[PDB]
């Protein structure tokens, strides 16, 4: 199985770094840790982010019920187009996909969108649905690792990975801790869809994938679930966790031969360049390695599960084609979990 | 791969038909359709149901935040014990497990409980985790199929399927419709766990699992997501859906040479003797083939995704199974979805 050209699309409402600082200032003028909050946000290097609703509406909280209503409306009117362009690239019709893998942690619906997608997109009335809402920033990589595992089990199988993240719909005016303030300047909205044809595609070439859970960090990247919806909690110690994770990247990187970090491919998702830079040290590649990841964050912000996919999408546009260059696709999030994936680039 | 003896545990707080009727009467004394409602409940044949909190606590709504806290505590103090027995029956320690497929739709947490399990359960730091919360009553079957597919990709793989459901945590005093009144008398709480060994083990051997999605029935079995949590919506037309679904079973049965509509081992979960009977006619078989499912509903009520597993548990306990006898495992839920699985019995 080979990962094809991920298709990505973001909403039309844009919020700049400068604007974020203004709002944060005006909205927290009395906050005792305000200067610290603003500095942290600015250092993030996130110049722009996109949101599905105008800024004045996203700042308001009409309740979880209305927020979640916005979630399904915006996903129904936006997801379809993206899935399309993802089929066109992998060169398949709705009917060549055996399994849909829908990941989103920014809203909740049962059934998930997969059912409505099969109905409207004219998918196979037999397509398997695999909705995962509990893996957050790591869901991107996990989707890959699944579409992969699936294909190996059914060699002629094509999987459709769809990532839909409207992080702006999880904004909680009530969360006043500096961590919250940070997060409010970092996450954005984005949608990604990529096909993984095992038949023989053009993109990253499947090899060996693997998971890794950082012991006792369960509550380090999590959701507090309240009447107001999902409140995101990110422990101050998250970046430092890069040290314990580096080895897990090497351990698996080894059990494939490509072994050494000394690779040509690096598409990893880490929230903010801070955490991404601890990975460019503890691992010992080079900062510049995660040029594509950092590019998504700089222009879109942290769009959760969709980051990996958009990084790839950017690796295609610059598309050199180093042909068979190594490869390390990884996602990090709730767990703390790490969905790592090793693969070679394949042309055809 | 072979499905092993699923362990099942239900909470100690019991609620009978009689008291359910009494509560419904006492609380909806003025409901215009109170008579219809009581007859309907009494007609489901659900003698008893098990809940995690005493009935007095179950009936009050302390809010979604608290309700969800109750979900977490209860899952932590009850799931482990049940997983233990499942590991023991399949005969193994937490370390032969290559993945955990966690299904639950009656509460929400991120990360899901698999992360916490991996740690306290002393599980293997590299254990894959597939949590699915948006498949409802059909999640039990979906989990079996996913454990399957995995054991295919990795023959030496041992998958752990956990189904935790505390439907009582989704009780909404404010839902007054007759459908809601009915559900309040049908759903119960229960935890299931089973190991799917690609290698050894005694139980039902894999051999062809498929899926089907009844067209244009997305809002027929769904959740309304509000500040109070999840409000369950079941359309009055669901039992009738058994007509269009029966052919979906035969259709996939023949693809394995065993359709004809006459297997030697039936374990399907529809959602009430209502739906079950329609199935035992459109599939043209005697309702007695579903005796295992019916027993679960009669004794535990509708424990959502855990039903198929506890149904299988039923079969094991009675044995007498033809070591070679054909079989069927299926779950029905939001979609409307149908996760099916064909397989023959087997012994070590």
């Amino acid at each position: 199985a080979t990962l094809c050209r991920p298709s990505v699309s973001v909403p039309e409402h844009v919020i700049t770094m400068e604007e974020t600082l203004e709002l944060a200032r005006r909205r927290h003028t009395d906050h005792p840790q305000l200067p610290l909050a603003l500095r942290l946000i600015e250092n993030t290097g996130v110049r722009t982010r996109h949101i599905v609703q105008p800024i004045e509406d996203t700042l308001e909280h009409p309740g979880f019920e209305d927020r979640n209503k916005v979630y399904e409306r915006e996903a129904k009117s936006r997801v379809p187009a993206v899935i399309q362009r993802a089929l066109d690239d992998a060169e398949l019709l709705a009917t060549d996909i055996d399994v849909i893998i829908y990941v989103s942690c920014t809203g909740f619906m049962m059934p998930s969108l997969t059912a409505w997608l099969i109905n409207e997109m004219g998918f196979d009335s037999t397509t398997r649905q695999i909705p995962i809402a509990q893996l957050g920033c790591a869901a991107g990589g996990a989707a890959i690792n699944r579409a992969h595992d699936f294909c190996t089990a059914y060699p002629e199988a094509n999987a459709l990975i769809v990532a839909c993240e409207f992080c702006s719909l999880c904004y909680q005016p009530t969360d006043l801790g500096v961590g919250s303030l940070l997060c409010n300047g970092l996450f954005g909205d984005g949608i990604a869809a990529a096909v993984v044809r095992g038949r023989g595609g053009t993109g990253v070439r499947l090899e060996r994938n693997g998971s890794y859970l950082i012991p006792k960090t369960e509550d380090w990247i999590m959701y507090d679930v309240k009447a107001t919806g999902f409140h995101f909690l990110l422990d101050k110690r998250v970046p430092a966790t890069m040290e314990p994770l580096a080895p897990a990247l090497k351990e698996l990187a080894g059990e494939h031969g490509w072994d050494a970090s000394d690779l040509d491919f690096y598409i990893v998702h880490a929230g903010g360049p801070r955490i991404l830079d601890d990975l460019s040290t503890f691992l010992e590649v080079d900062p510049h390695a995660f040029r594509f990841s950092r590019a998504t964050l700089t222009e879109y912000g942290n769009i959760a599960s969709a980051v990996v996919l958009d990084a790839l999408r950017r690796l295609f546009d610059e598309g050199g084609v180093e042909e068979g260059a190594r490869g390390l696709l990884a996602g990090f999030g709730p767990g703390i979990t790490a969905e790592m994936s090793l693969g070679c680039w394949q042309t055809a």
